[PDB]
């Protein structure tokens, strides 16, 4: 049998971030728990490329641009939605999601879902700011294993080649 | 009437299994119950592929490679989903059954859905102990159906061409 | 005015069915109703090709290889739902009726939905009586008049060239 | 460690179904239950044996000559036993589970159970009608294990020699 | 698909029959008519064998002689049972039948059970005149058809040879 996975080693690896400003408070700190993972799971933090945009609808766009660079192996989405506004979070919440996951099918590059949905300000800043869910910290730690993961399989893509 | 179908043989077909790690007492036991029941539909297991992911979420991202391989027949999707949060598991789901989806249209290749949705930890303790309803050994023997059938279906598109 | 539409003569014309397994009693029921309007409505049933697979999942990626022949002209969806499986039933019927639709606008071919979703048994003995409501039995008429419709529409698309 | 069991192919066996004639509506669809699950399990039906006997009584003792052949490896019981008559059922049934047991000791050649005791005829609708929970079915499923398996046990019974 | 079944014509066989005596009214009627489906059925009487014994107790011991006579191809077992009391009807039910399932099993002859367990004399009265119901004649002709089957088996049992 052939076994693929990613170990958690953030070697020789460069990163996107992409980061809204809508709700700073708690986003803010979320990137802080994303950075801090990559560079202690051994990465070096000048690969790190953080691109801030005003709110969560956006995200996509940026995204898929930041991947289309060559030297960006995984990107890490960033945003909080909290349902203070009504008739947007319906569509600003699907599509991104959405848009997120096509970006990555089409692209063949991981895109993770570091996105905070709190149904409250009560909720958004116990997980972000008291607990160690820092949200940020996992996404970032998936995209590390996936990374890592088409390394495994991109690396076997070329020895067959 | 031209009558298509897979009878179930195993023999000379090479599988994709694509693995979350999220409550891994459960998924184990499933990827146990993929491997088991092709090997003993008669296939042979070096030409399995093994592939582990984090949640959810990555499946369609990682299966998406495993069908672009040419030595890959079908690919049976394993994960497990239960009712964790609120914001997470609606999008996430939603999106995962999509990726499968529209990627089995496109690359031409089955994509099978052996994704336990247990409303609790005690609904997949319910599936796995009370009856045989082991997902991972059904929606694999699908897959085992479903590749015999395009090999029926390609190889009279063999004999007509 | 040039008015295009579609007789309901079924001859010259060679059909697709893909069946699912699961609720055979009812299905049986739909196939048999399929193969009946064929035949009568002016065709043989030598050219009709009739394919079966477990679910109602894998009635997509089916499907979209029968209208990839060059001698199939209109294929006739046929499976059943009803609301057993919870997370099959939301997932499995949004994405079969959304997938199918973007097969038959990518072939450019008419595929046509023949898929119950009966709530109960109930609505599966109305419409498994003789009184017409066998679904089948509509569908594939309305795909029999896609047929010469497609005739009306390639056939014209071969005069002006 | 000695690992010993079946594969589910049924390439090249040859089997041994014993059928009564009484309840006969379902039996009936018993042996179609078996023989389905054979051929779609790779076997041809050139090599089934199909006997029939008038009632429950019989099954042992046509049963035990049919293995007796050296070209039969294993032997699949088909009745049916509803509570008619006080002295049939409880020493019919009684005996016809001892009997099989003792051939299948003696002889060294694999003999399942195939009879339902459906404490009524719609028990049997239920086994029948509302699951695919085909008794005979599965017996033969089992069968084909057994016959594997003493393939195990008697191919490793010829190169210790 | 091979079948082996038992026509009916008693001709060319020979028969063993083993009658009790006790409630001598009733077994008469039964020797009688098997005396019938045997003469009518085509067979000549002067190979039907009669072994009379007291009670239901020794009906085996008497059938274990006449099946090891080599020309004896089948044996009817004819004797009746009534709750006359607790005590013998539980431990000599049990056993005869038991004790006739071995001796059939081992010596590999056909043994039909040809005993009657009416409730009271008046299940007796009703089973001889309200319904053709005659046991002995019933049995006689299963052991008919099993002298026919096994008839087919052991003649293509030498045909191989």
């Amino acid at each position: 049998m052939e076994i693929y996975e990613g170990k958690l080693t953030a070697e020789g690896l460069r990163f996107g971030i992409v980061a809204s400003r809508f709700n700073h408070a708690l986003v803010d700190r979320l990137v802080e728990g994303a950075i801090d993972c990559i560079v202690r799971h051994g990465g070096r933090e000048e690969d790190i490329t953080l691109v801030r945009v005003p709110g969560s609808w956006e995200i996509p766009v940026a995204a898929g641009e930041l991947a289309r660079k060559e030297d960006i192996d995984a990107v890490i989405a960033i945003g909080v939605l909290i349902e203070g506004a009504e008739p947007h979070f319906d569509y600003i919440a699907s599509e991104v999601s959405k848009g997120l996951a096509n970006l990555s099918l089409e692209l063949r590059k991981p895109i993770t879902f570091g996105v905070i949905t709190a149904d409250e300000l009560e909720e958004a800043i116990e997980r972000a700011g008291t607990k160690h869910g820092n949200k940020g910290w996992e996404a970032a730690l998936s995209a590390i294993e996936m990374a890592n993961l088409f390394k495994s399989l991109r690396l076997e893509h070329h020895h067959h080649h």
